[PDB]
């Protein structure tokens, strides 16, 4: 756990308190990963929840499980949001 | 940036470091990489540099470029050193 590692150690933790331990099986559901997004996925809150872009922060990483996120596809989709903001979130986050 | 984005700043931090305007262009370099890994990937030095080992290092992610990775490449890679990360649970649960 260096700062890299310590980081994923907050965003493991975030799944840690979202996922909380179990709230499903653990993993998000997509009826819990909603809750996570309005607090730590601000911008992809552009359609807010509807079942159809809290189901796009779950198809994304969901080819990895089925629908109910394990803490694996979200650790490897946190490195893509990333990838996804940087697109353009105030200007092209980190470009 | 959100707290997950915030996380995601600092595992970009290390790329936004050694990389962290320029470097190559703004990539890791193979030549630039492997003075980092001793700092955040201290668990790969158990090889070390080896020039074709710091080059796996690169070729994993490396996928994007040939010997030039991307920050959003980089990221990719950080999200399977999360579990390398641990040291104690999820991540560290006694930190």
């Amino acid at each position: 756990m260096t700062e890299l590692e310590a980081a994923m150690g907050m965003i493991i933790d975030v799944f840690s308190r979202y996922s909380g331990s179990e709230g499903s099986t653990q993993t998000l559901t997509k009826g819990e990963l909603k809750v996570l997004m309005e607090k730590e996925l601000p911008g992809f809150l552009q359609s807010g929840k509807d079942k159809d872009a809290v189901d796009k922060l779950l198809k994304d990483l969901d080819a990895n499980g089925d629908a109910q996120v394990d803490f694996s596809e979200f650790i490897v989709f946190v490195a893509a949001i990333t990838s996804a903001s940087h697109k353009y979130f105030e200007k092209t986050g980190l470009k």
